Parts: C-alpha cells; sequence; structure tokens
C-alpha cells in the first residue's frame, strides 16, 4: 500500500540556510551525462600531508567521529592552499555519483589558507577491500564513547590513507562545485572538491562505522539527503 | 539549535493498529536480567523443509526480498504444525536483545496450522561468517531489481539454512511471544519465536542486502521501531 519505511526523519526537519538555501550540498555528481562538461581547468592536487600526525579524535554526538589535526598537513590546488582541519565520515556517501551512493564518504574539511574560505575534499569508500585503511580503523579505535569527548590519539594518522591513488596516468581526477556544509547550520560558501575514484575500504570497515554511528547497540546512518543544483555549475577535472 | 539524523520517518506514522493494538512487534527480549523467566515448556523445534526446490523470489517494493514457498514445507514446535509461506530479511534486526540490534534479521513466515494464526521465526544474523549463506545468497542473486516483480528461482533455496546450529546439548534456545507483523497492517495474533544464537554472515552479504534495500543505489535500512511489552510476557525455551 502507501506504507514506507522512508528517509531519516531529522534532515527534513533541519533549519537555517539548511531549507533556504540554493547552493546546498551534497548534490548528484553526473558523469555519464549528455550534458557538456565544463573543464575545471584547476590542476591536479598536490598533497603535503604528514604521514604520522597526533591527532585529538572527537566523538561529534552526530554519528561521525572527527579525527583533528595540527597545522602543517597542507593540499594544493588552483594556486590556493588548503590546510587540513579534520576528517569525518559518511554513510552511505553523501554525494551520488550518477544516482548511486557508495558505502561511506569520507570528508576531509580544510581551511583555505588564501581565502579563509571552507574547503572539503569528499572521497568516496567502496566495500571490498582486504587491506584495512588505517585511517578509518585508528579513527574507529580511539573514538571516545560519550558524545561530544575528545582522546587524543596514541597512533598516529596518516590522512594520506583516505585518498585515491594517483592513476596510470598521475592524475587524481575530481569534480568541484560550491555549496554547503551537509549538517547544520548548513553554512554556504564552501568549495567541494569531490574525487571521481574511490577507496576500497575492508567490509568489516564500514560496518564498524555504520555500528559506531548506531552508538553500538544498532545499525545507522548519518547523510543528508542530495540537494537541488539549481543554477549551479559542477566543473569537471577528469 | 538540537538536530539530528533520526530513525525512518514512515513507522510514527504508519495507522491502524500499528498506532492502536498493544501486542505490537517486534520488542525488546531481556536476557542479562535479574527479573525471573516464565519458561515455555514448549520443547524444541523440528524441522521438515523439503518442497523447497523451485520457489519465488519477489521484490516487495519495502526494501526486502520474499522467497515464497509451495505447500509442503513444515516445522514443528510443540503440538504445532506451522507451515512455511515465505522468508525475508530486515537490516538492522527488528527485534533486540538487551536493547542491541543485530546486523540483519531473518523472518521465516508460517502459517500456524494449529491456531490459524501466522507465526515467525527470527533469526538473527551477524557480521564475521567465513561462508556465504546460501539462502541469503541465491535470495540476492535472483531477486529482481524492478520493484512489485518476480521470479522463479532456479537453484533450490534451503531455508533450514537461516536457522542457527543446535546448541552442545541438542537445542535452538529460543522465546516466544504474542505479537503483530512488523509492517502495516500490523495485524495481531503472530506468535512470534526469536532464536536466540545468531547465524555469523560474511560482511559482504550484509552490505549486499541494504544495497538490495536501497534499491541499488544506495545502503538502507528497513526496521520498525522497538513497541512497548504492555500486558504480554516473553516465554524462554533456553
Ligand atoms: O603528494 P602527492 O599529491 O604527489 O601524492
Ligand atoms: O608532490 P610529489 O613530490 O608527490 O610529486
Ligand atoms: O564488495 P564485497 O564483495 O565485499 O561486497
Ligand atoms: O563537514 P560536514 O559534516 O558539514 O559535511
Ligand atoms: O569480520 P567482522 O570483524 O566485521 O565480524
Ligand atoms: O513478517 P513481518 O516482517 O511483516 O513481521
Ligand atoms: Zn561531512
Ligand atoms: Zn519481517
Amino acid at each position: 500500500a502507501a506504507w514506507n519505511y522512508g528517509e531519516v526523519a531529522g534532515p527534513p526537519t533541519w533549519k537555517g540556510v539548511c531549507a533556504t538555501g540554493k547552493r546546498q550540498s551534497p548534490i548528484n555528481i553526473p558523469l555519464n551525462t549528455s550534458a557538456p562538461k565544463v573543464d575545471a581547468e584547476m590542476g591536479e592536487f598536490d598533497f603535503a600531508y604528514g604521514s604520522f600526525e597526533k591527532c585529538d579524535v572527537l566523538n561529534t554526538g552526530h554519528g561521525t567521529m572527527q579525527v583533528n589535526f595540527p597545522a602543517g598537513n597542507l593540499a594544493f590546488i588552483g594556486n590556493m592552499e588548503l590546510e587540513l582541519l579534520q576528517f569525518h565520515f559518511h554513510a552511505p556517501s553523501e554525494h551520488a555519483m550518477d544516482g548511486r551512493r557508495y558505502a561511506m564518504e569520507a570528508h576531509l574539511v580544510h581551511k583555505n589558507k588564501s581565502t579563509g574560505n571552507l574547503a572539503v575534499l569528499g572521497i568516496m569508500l567502496e566495500p571490498g577491500g582486504l587491506i584495512k585503511n588505517p585511517a578509518l580503523s585508528t579513527a574507529l579505535e580511539v573514538a571516545p564513547e560519550v558524545p561530544l569527548a575528545k582522546k587524543p590519539s596514541p597512533k598516529g594518522i596518516n590522512p594520506v590513507m583516505l585518498l585515491p591513488k594517483k592513476s596510470k596516468a598521475g592524475t587524481r581526477p575530481f569534480v568541484h562545485y560550491p555549496g554547503s556544509l551537509t549538517t547544520p547550520p548548513c553554512s554556504e560558501g564552501v568549495d567541494w572538491f569531490v574525487f571521481m575514484q574511490p577507496i576500497k575500504v575492508p567490509d568489516s570497515q564500514i560496518l564498524d562505522f555504520m555500528r559506531f554511528v548506531g552508538d553500538n547497540k544498532t545499525y545507522a546512518t548519518n547523510t543528508r539527503p542530495l540537494q537541488l543544483l539549481n543554477s549551479r555549475l559542477v566543473e569537471y577535472e577528469l
């Protein structure tokens, strides 16, 4: 009949810009579309991330844990310098590609040192991996139980492990578009770069994360529904 | 302000008995409780599932697939004859054990020949299994992806495979309680038997099922919240 489970009741009740905004994330990312793809002409990312950062792991109390970093983790793109602030995860992925979401999505949030605005790199996490992603692994182990608490992690964290390998041609193809934080206050003016290439994590880790989101008592999600592109352009650095 | 993702939005708005009835499923099943427990004194289940070749797999448009059986598969418990009509699944589990849901719950739905009620057997699926479960596997393989569509299974689907292994005393401990269907119209007078011993399953299959629940484009759940026990008691045949 006309009964369903439906989507989580949360997001559609969010107020503020979350409802009125016209530049909201996440959005769909067409990549097998018939429409012309506007090249972002921005170059390739160059990453200067540390290999054993010492991090605070916060429990955001909204599902994901948040691994915070000290300065000196820099990513370079389009003549700007982005500094890494923190990473966290969402399951399922928040962006889709051609309408389809992935098992998880890592978000690596940066400050644009050039501008002061927020930049966010999104990486899709796919099931099927056989090597435990140590960044995600450490972030699940150190994650404090009490919401809004934060323990320092004993192990180091290499955030490079949440980025795609360079392809056979040396690229890390991506798409770029202006958007917003995916959680309240859903603030706009955020620059989004989303990597086309997923990383393969093991299925155990994805379930571990959904378990974390469900507070070790069930399996839950923490993703916002797709938003309307509106008059925005997605730019492709393939 | 405060905000969350929440749970799915559909269930709390299901109407009719879903809302008014006082014998609804699922429920939390205490086990590590001081409280004394009423023994079911019903003996152990015996299974005579035979006519499992040539059965249909149906996509219900409500998340799970449903493996329909022909007449002739019987289960016996107490003085009672349970005729298997179909099985399907939920992720995460619908019933909880001390407030803990498992990754999946299998529901084998029978007609109780002896009372003219339905009877539902309920098995928890945990991750961490080394062998694909064959019933769940074929269910996933054969299940048509188009909603409302059904397809005959080429291979035979042995429903016994969804039952936990006998304990080191020859038994499969379970709890019994009168409840309802977990989906609308939530009709009451369903006999629930929930087994206490989960079956371990490869994480691949759990994500594959959550994938199926998500129209093969996301990962989603299909579970109703827990329901008040009210006047009932839970019978334990441990
Ligand atoms: O440091 P990368 O950007 O060459 O990996
Ligand atoms: O920035 P490079 O040294 O990884 O090419
Ligand atoms: O990609 P899978 O086979 O781990 O589900
Ligand atoms: O950084 P997010 O949580 O707003 O996506
Ligand atoms: O393989 P497990 O650790 O997810 O059970
Ligand atoms: O068999 P159920 O899922 O309607 O309880
Ligand atoms: Zn995020
Ligand atoms: Zn069910």
